[PDB]
């Protein structure tokens, strides 16, 4: 007999870390793991922007370039 139970590439579904505890926040929190993809910082919404020309604005999303990425004690 065998199985065929296997996620392949992990399961984004009902892994969530595949449960992590031990250290709660002592070694990173859920939010210093910052988005990839950030919302433009430079762009703010133009002055020249009109709601009942286009609609409302959305900035595009860039990539982060500062992306804190390895949680380290420091």
């Amino acid at each position: 007999s065998k199985k065929i139970k296997d996620p392949d590439a992990a399961k984004p579904e009902d892994w969530d870390e595949r449960a992590k505890i031990d250290d709660p926040t002592d070694s990173k929190p859920e939010d210093w793991d910052k988005p990839e993809h950030i919302p433009d910082p430079d762009a703010k919404k133009p002055e020249d922007w009109d709601e009942e020309m286009d609609g409302e604005w959305e900035p595009p999303v860039i990539q982060n370039p500062e992306y804190k990425g390895e949680w380290k004690p420091r």
